[PDB]
């Protein structure tokens, strides 16, 4: 989890993915 993304703007609806979680370390 020492990568990711904050920015994509939180909303709720389909307005953004998620970008937290160990997955970006790949």
């Amino acid at each position: 989890g020492n990568d990711y993304e904050d920015r994509y703007y939180r909303e709720n609806m389909y307005r953004y993915p998620n970008q937290v979680y160990y997955r970006p370390v790949c």
